[PDB]
């Protein structure tokens, strides 16, 4: 398993003080669209292994994190740089859209 599984507790460390780039997914179980995209972030973690690390956090369980960021519609996959946000996507998308998505982002 490649994904970080963070928690409220966890987010500084995982998140904020990683030296790259983590994409984080703010999800919840009943989301359909969030279960949509999880099979696609796994094999998103494996392709983009040494480029970027991804991450879930599930805003029922972990409640403090989502507001800090806006979040509003899920699922919200924000992109960090080193703690940064550099690119906010709102709602599912496929291995293809989430992979030109990075690609153009991580640039």
């Amino acid at each position: 398993d490649k994904i970080i599984h963070l928690t409220d507790d966890s987010f500084d460390t995982d998140v904020l003080k990683a030296d790259g780039a983590i994409l984080v997914d703010f999800w919840a179980e009943w989301c359909g669209p969030c279960k949509m995209i999880a099979p696609i972030l796994d094999e998103i973690a494996d392709d983009y292994q040494g480029k970027l690390t991804v991450a879930k956090l599930n805003i029922d369980q972990n409640p403090g994190t989502a507001p800090k960021y806006g979040i509003r519609g899920i699922p919200t996959l924000l992109l960090f740089k080193n703690g940064e946000v550099a690119a906010t996507k709102v709602g599912a998308l496929s291995k293809g859209q989430l992979k030109e998505f990075l690609d153009a982002n991580l640039a």
